[PDB]
């Protein structure tokens, strides 16, 4: 529906997995009077690649959220996925420039709709397998979105977890343990990763404060690569966790830690966590 002759290319936003999304004018017209988009394509073909950004255009085109980022189309020549421009950028990116202008009601804003955006998702049998303040954009001061699916599988039809082990670099420090010893990734897992980001919420992304960060400095930072994932099961088994934030109230470092259990089956739903965080923004209004 979009051809690649009316695409005109403004910048670079980010890259993530092996996609990389540009923000372009789509003017078919030529009279710069068409519309700002985003852009994801991959940052190098191949076969096995292609496949897979196929079934993720089809995952995003099957999903119609308002805290899911909008399909719009594809362009061909290389494939290209075409989505709405949220102008705030990423979650990540806008938190760290902000942190003075965001408080903590704010803050569960965001988590209640990035909640909301999950449960959808798993009413589809869609596992996200990415959660990762990165990968959230902001629409305007009041709205985030679930912003990449990149890394996102439907479960299959008689089980209630996905098996897969891609090569490549794997966000080990938003891991479930099951996820870095077993390659299992299920709700339960995205549950724990939805505990990381709302512990990166409550952090600022202060840079010294971030997963990678403070789960090296609990391994000891002398250990290089196949090492740190073998120490990082070992930590998460013996109960080590990412710290309270600072200025983190304690109800709502407990959500965190109760999405943080080795115990797959005990990690609440995303309906109910929605459900904490909503009656916790309620008793902050009074
Ligand atoms: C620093 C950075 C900025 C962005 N994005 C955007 O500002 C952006 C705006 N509208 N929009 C739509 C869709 C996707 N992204 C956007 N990203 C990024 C986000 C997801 C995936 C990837 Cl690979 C990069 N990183």
């Amino acid at each position: 529906q979009f051809e690649e002759r009316h695409l005109k290319f403004l910048q670079q936003l980010g890259k993530g997995n092996f996609g990389s999304v540009e923000m372009c004018r789509y003017d078919p017209l030529q009279d710069n009077t068409g519309e700002v988009v985003a852009v994801k394509k991959l940052q190098h073909s191949t076969e096995e690649h292609l496949r897979d950004f196929e079934r993720e255009i089809e995952i995003l085109k099957s999903l119609q959220h308002d805290n899911i980022v909008k399909y719009k189309g594809v362009c061909y020549s290389n494939l290209k996925l075409i989505m709405e421009y949220l102008p705030y950028g990423s979650l990540r990116d806008y938190l760290q420039k902000h942190k003075e202008r965001i408080d903590h009601i704010k803050l569960l804003q965001y988590t209640s709709q990035i909640c909301k955006g999950m449960e959808y998702l798993g009413t589809k049998r869609y596992i996200h397998r990415d959660l990762a303040t990165r990968n959230i954009l902001v629409e305007n001061e009041n709205r985030v979105k679930i912003g990449d699916f990149g890394l996102t599988k439907v479960l299959p039809q008689d089980k209630e977890y996905y098996k897969v082990k891609e090569p490549g670099e794997s966000p080990i420090f938003w891991y479930a343990p099951e996820s870095l010893t077993e390659s299992k990734f299920s709700v339960a897992s995205d549950v724990w990763s939805f505990g990381v980001v709302l512990y990166e919420l409550f952090t600022y992304i202060e840079k010294s404060k971030s997963p990678p960060a403070e789960f090296m400095r609990m391994i000891g930072n002398d250990k290089q690569g196949q090492m740190i994932v073998f120490h990082l099961i070992e930590l998460l088994k013996n109960n080590g966790r990412l710290p309270r934030p600072d200025g983190c109230p304690d109800e709502i470092y407990m959500i965190m830690t109760e999405c943080w259990n080795n115990n797959v089956n005990q990690r609440p739903s995303f309906r109910d966590l929605a459900l904490r965080v909503d009656q916790i923004r309620d008793n902050m209004a009074g």
